[PDB]
C-alpha cells in the first residue's frame, strides 16, 4: 500500500502518501461498496456495467431494472433481488437516487465478508457532518428517511430489521457528504455509488490526485509528484466554477470553507466571466435546463437550445467565458450522439484553449476532452491535427486513466488508425 489513513489537525480523517509517488502512479482501486444508475440514465444505459445500449431487457419481475445482457442480469441479481419488489410496487413513481443507493447499502452492510471497498475506511466511518447541518438540510433528510421507510416496505419494516449500529437518519447524512458520481467514458453522469475507502481522500481545488470510472469500477491516481507524507487530494468539484461558486458547493453540501490557495486568490476567476455580466447571466440561467436535458440525453432538445444561444451571443460573448464554454460543450456532445460529426468538431474545437487553461496539468475529463476532438478530426479526414491531439491526450490520460482503463486501448486503436491513413497519404 502506498497510501495511509491518519488524523488530520483540522479536517477530520485524511489520506498521506505512505512512500514517494509520481505522476500517473495508481494508488487504490474500488468497485463500490454500493450504486445505481442515476435518475437520468435511468433506461439509457445497462443496470450493472453503465453503458449504453440500443436494446436492453427489462426485469421480469419489476420491469424496472434493465441490462445490456444475460450476464449482467445474473451477475447484478444479489444488488437487484431485494429492491426488485420495491421497485414494481412503485411503478411509475421512483425514489430519488440516494433511497435506492441506500436500500442496497443495508443489505450490504450485514455480509460477513469484509468489502475490499472498506479496507481503509468502513461506511460506519464516513462524516455525517450532523453537528454541521442546516435546520433546512436536517429538514430534507427527514423527509428521505420517510420515502426509504416507504419505498422498502415490502422488504423492511423495522429499525430491527438491520444493523442496530445503522442509523437511517445519519446513513442520509453519510450520503450527502461521501458520493461519488460514476462517470461513463465519455464523462456522462450515469450512476452514483459509496467507495468508504475513497471517501477518506479530502478536497482541494488544485488537488495532487484524481478519479476515473472504468464502468462502476474507481481508480485512484496521483496527477503529479507527490513527497512521503503528503496529504492526499481530489477535487469535489467540476472544474468550470468560480471561485463563489466552489465554496457556495462546499459549504452547503459539505459543510466547510475551502481556504486552498485558489479559492483565497480567485484563481482563474476573471478569465471565467470573460465578457458582460449582463450577457453572460442569461447563459448560466438557460444552462439550468440544458443541464438537466443533458442529463436525460435528451440530444435533440440540447442542441436546439445550445445553437440558440451560441449564434445570438457570437457577436458579444468570448468563448472562455465558463457559461459560454458548458453551452460548446454540451453542443459537442449533443452533436457526437446525434451523429453530427462535423458539427461538433466546430464546438469541441473552440473548447480546446478555455480546456487548457482551466484543467491545468493532467485532469481525466481534458484528456477525454482532447480525444474526442482528436477522434472528430481523425472522422474528418485532418490527420495531421488529429495525431497531434490524439497524442496529447495520450500525454494526460496515461497519467489521468493510466493502461489499467480501456479508454487507453481505444485511444491507441485511434493513433493506429490515424497513423495509418497518415503513411497512406
Ligand atoms: N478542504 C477541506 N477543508 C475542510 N474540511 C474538508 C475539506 N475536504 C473535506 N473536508 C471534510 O471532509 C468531509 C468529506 C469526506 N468525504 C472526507 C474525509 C473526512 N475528512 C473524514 O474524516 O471522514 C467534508 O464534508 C468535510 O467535513
Ligand atoms: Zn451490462
Ligand atoms: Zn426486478
Ligand atoms: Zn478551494
Amino acid at each position: 500500500l502506498k497510501v495511509e489513513k491518519f488524523a488530520t489537525a483540522n479536517r477530520g480523517n485524511g489520506l498521506r502518501a505512505v512512500t514517494p509517488l509520481r505522476p500517473g502512479e495508481l494508488l487504490f482501486r474500488s468497485d463500490p461498496l454500493a450504486y445505481t444508475v442515476c435518475k437520468g440514465s435511468r433506461g439509457v444505459v445497462c443496470d450493472r456495467c453503465l453503458l449504453g445500449k440500443e436494446k436492453l431487457m427489462r426485469c421480469s419481475q419489476c420491469r424496472v431494472a434493465k441490462y445490456c445482457s444475460a450476464k449482467c442480469q445474473k451477475k447484478a441479481w444479489p444488488d437487484h433481488k431485494r429492491e426488485c419488489k420495491c421497485l414494481k410496487s412503485c411503478k411509475p413513481r421512483y425514489p430519488p437516487d440516494s433511497v435506492r443507493l441506500l436500500g442496497r447499502v443495508v443489505f450490504k452492510l450485514m455480509d460477513g465478508a469484509p468489502s475490499e471497498s472498506e479496507k481503509l475506511y468502513s461506511f460506519y466511518d464516513l462524516e455525517s457532518n450532523i453537528n454541521k447541518l442546516t435546520e433546512d438540510k436536517k429538514e430534507g433528510l427527514r423527509q428521505l428517511v420517510m420515502t426509504f421507510q416507504h419505498f422498502m416496505r415490502e422488504e423492511i419494516q423495522d429499525a430491527s430489521q438491520l444493523p442496530p449500529a445503522f442509523d437511517l437518519f445519519e446513513a442520509f447524512a453519510k450520503v450527502i457528504c461521501n458520493s461519488f458520481t460514476i462517470c461513463n467514458a465519455e464523462m456522462q453522469e450515469v450512476g452514483v455509488g459509496l467507495y468508504p475507502s475513497i471517501s477518506l481522500l479530502n478536497h482541494s481545488c488544485d488537488p495532487n490526485c484524481s478519479i476515473v470510472f472504468n464502468g462502476p469500477h474507481l481508480l485512484l491516481r496521483a496527477v503529479r509528484d507527490i513527497e512521503v507524507g503528503e496529504e492526499l487530494t481530489i477535487c469535489y468539484l467540476d472544474m468550470l466554477m468560480t471561485s463563489e461558486e466552489r465554496r457556495k458547493q462546499l459549504r452547503d453540501q459539505y459543510c466547510f470553507e475551502c481556504d486552498c490557495f485558489r479559492c483565497q486568490t480567485q484563481d482563474k476567476d476573471a478569465d471565467m466571466l470573460t465578457g458582460d455580466e449582463q450577457v453572460w447571466k442569461e447563459v448560466q440561467e438557460s444552462l439550468k435546463k440544458i443541464e438537466e436535458l443533458k442529463a436525460h440525453w435528451k440530444w435533440e432538445q440540447v442542441l436546439a437550445m445550445c445553437q440558440a444561444i451560441i449564434s445570438s451571443n457570437s457577436e458579444r460573448l468570448p468563448d472562455i467565458n465558463i457559461y459560454q464554454l458548458k453551452v460548446l460543450d454540451c453542443a459537442m456532445d449533443a452533436c457526437i450522439n446525434l451523429g453530427l460529426l462535423e458539427e461538433a468538431l466546430f464546438y469541441g474545437t473552440r473548447t480546446m484553449e478555455p480546456y487548457r487553461i482551466f484543467f491545468p496539468g493532467s485532469h481525466p475529463v481534458r484528456g477525454v476532452q482532447v480525444m474526442k476532438v482528436g477522434k472528430l478530426q481523425l472522422h474528418q479526414g485532418m490527420f495531421p491535427q488529429a495525431m497531434k491531439n490524439l497524442r496529447l491526450a495520450f500525454d494526460i490520460m496515461r497519467v489521468t486513466h493510466g493502461r489499467e482503463h480501456s479508454l487507453i486501448e481505444d485511444l491507441i486503436l485511434l493513433l493506429e488508425e490515424c497513423d495509418a491513413n497518415i503513411r497512406a497519404s
